[PDB]
């Protein structure tokens, strides 16, 4: 016996199933982002680990604290909003780190 429900599934794209998997498995890292004024900006490692655990637990939305506010992170539509707000919402996403050249170096003697 077997099923398509025995594995994970990704959001839509213009790429292929062998591209999305390769972008992830080529490093095995992860990060979360949200749309600010000038583009996508990364969450704190304190915070993004809570978002990363929520889709792994099975919940459809989780909660997080910031500079002075509680934001509800919805995993279904990939957005954030305040607990009292039903309509107005800001975009979030998952992404992967590629690692800089600073990750490669010689022996401790030089
Ligand atoms: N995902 C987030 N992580 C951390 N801080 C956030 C996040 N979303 C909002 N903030 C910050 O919390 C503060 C208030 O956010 P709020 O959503 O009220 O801003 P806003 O006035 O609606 O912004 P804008 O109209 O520019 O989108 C701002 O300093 C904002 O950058």
């Amino acid at each position: 016996p077997s099923s398509g429900s025995s594995g994970f599934l990704d959001k839509p794209t213009l790429l292929s199933p062998e591209e999305l998997k390769a972008a992830s498995r080529g490093n095995g890292e992860y990060a979360w982002y949200y749309e600010g004024r000038n583009g996508w900006w990364q969450y704190d490692e304190r915070t993004s680990r809570e978002l990363e655990d929520a889709f792994s637990k099975g919940k459809k939305n989780t909660e997080m604290l910031i500079a002075g506010f509680l934001y509800v992170a919805d995993l279904e539509n990939m957005v954030q909003y305040r607990r009292n707000e039903h309509g107005r919402r800001r975009k979030i996403k998952r992404d992967i780190i590629d690692i800089p050249k600073k990750g490669v170096s010689g022996p401790s003697s030089g």
